[PDB]
Parts: structure tokens; C-alpha cells; sequence
């Protein structure tokens, strides 16, 4: 029932059945298989290039249940729901920390701290040497780090996040504000 999603979700009813036409477009993007795969699920959040494809493809780890390289429509609506322009920040704060914290041990170090600052130059169309990374990542943990330990904590990443607004702007999919009413385009190439 769509009424399980809804519930489950920051989705509607109605949000849940237009985004059931949004599944069959994504579905078919690549492999037309009534499923959805990395690449098709990089066209849904336009992170197909493949330096953008590093976040979209974590995001998808995340909602593959079976870790399978398959969702099906339900995994699809959670994977979505936490991108809608409404869903709590607090939501896009908690699940963009699990994003970076690979490793599940409630922190993040230098090498996560790299991901996040990659993926948050990538949506700025940025791409940077090496050496040059390590320089962010030397100011991010001046920033971040308030209690000295090494590592970014789930409340110090909170407070980052809400100093820094601009780093959550890849956990906002605008589309789906509108999306009763209309659908872009997903073409792949
Ligand atoms: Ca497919
Ligand atoms: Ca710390």
C-alpha cells in the first residue's frame, strides 16, 4: 500500500503515486527491468558525472537493502524522501552524517572528512589537487573540531552544517517539491 510509504516517509500519499511515474522513468533510464541501478539512480539526482557519481552511488549503498545493486520502488521512495525541500533539516543533518561516517563508529576522520569536502566541491563544479584538499580538510577540523580530539563528532558535524548551510546542498533534490505536478528530464548518456 502506498499508504505505508507515506507513513514511513516525508512523502504523501499523492507524493508517494507520483513518484511511482517518477520509478518507471528512472527504472528504464539505462536497463528497462522494472529496477533501478547505480546509473539510473545517478540520472534521478543529476550526479552522473563521474566525479558527482562518488555521493549518489554511497546514497544508493545506503538504501540497497540487500546490497544487491537493485532497488526496487520502495527502497527508491526512502532514498528520495530525506532530498525533499520539506523534510527536517535535522533529517538531512543525520542522514548526511551516516554518509560520511563509512565505517559506522559515530565519527568522522581525515579520510571521511576528504569525502565530504570532495562531494561538497564536486556540487560547486569544483575539482582540486590533492594538496589543496588537505589544506580544506586542515580548516574544516580548525572549524569543526571544538572538542579536540581528533575527530568530528555527530554534534560537532550538527553545528558545521548549520554554520555552513551551503554543505546540505546536496541532500535537496528541488524537484521533488513539484513533483504532483512535473518531471524533468533523465536522459542517459
Ligand atoms: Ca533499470
Ligand atoms: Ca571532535
Amino acid at each position: 500500500d502506498p499508504e505505508l510509504l507515506a507513513r514511513d516517509t516525508v512523502f504523501s500519499v499523492s507524493e508517494i503515486e507520483a513518484l511511482y511515474e517518477l520509478f518507471k522513468k528512472i527504472s528504464s533510464a539505462v536497463i528497462d527491468d522494472g529496477l533501478i541501478n547505480k546509473e539510473e539512480f545517478q540520472l534521478a539526482l543529476f550526479k552522473t558525472n563521474k566525479k558527482e557519481s562518488l555521493f549518489a552511488d554511497r546514497v544508493f549503498d545506503l538504501f540497497d537493502t540487500k546490497h544487491n545493486g537493485i532497488l526496487g520502488f520502495e527502497e527508491f521512495a526512502r532514498a528520495l524522501s530525506v532530498f525533499h525541500p520539506n523534510a527536517p533539516i535535522d533529517d538531512k543533518i543525520h542522514f548526511s552524517f551516516q554518509l560520511y561516517d563509512l565505517k559506522q563508529q559515530g565519527f568522522i576522520e581525515r579520510q571521511e572528512v576528504k569525502q565530504m569536502v570532495v562531494a561538497t566541491l564536486a556540487e560547486s563544479g569544483m575539482n582540486l589537487k590533492d594538496t589543496v584538499i588537505e589544506d580544506i580538510i586542515d580548516k574544516t577540523f580548525e572549524e569543526a573540531d571544538t572538542k579536540h580530539d581528533g575527530k568530528i563528532d555527530k554534534e560537532e558535524w550538527r553545528s558545521l552544517v548549520l554554520r555552513h548551510p551551503s554543505l546540505l546542498k546536496n541532500m535537496t533534490l528541488q524537484y521533488l517539491k513539484d513533483i504532483t505536478t512535473t518531471f524533468p528530464s533523465f536522459v542517459f548518456h
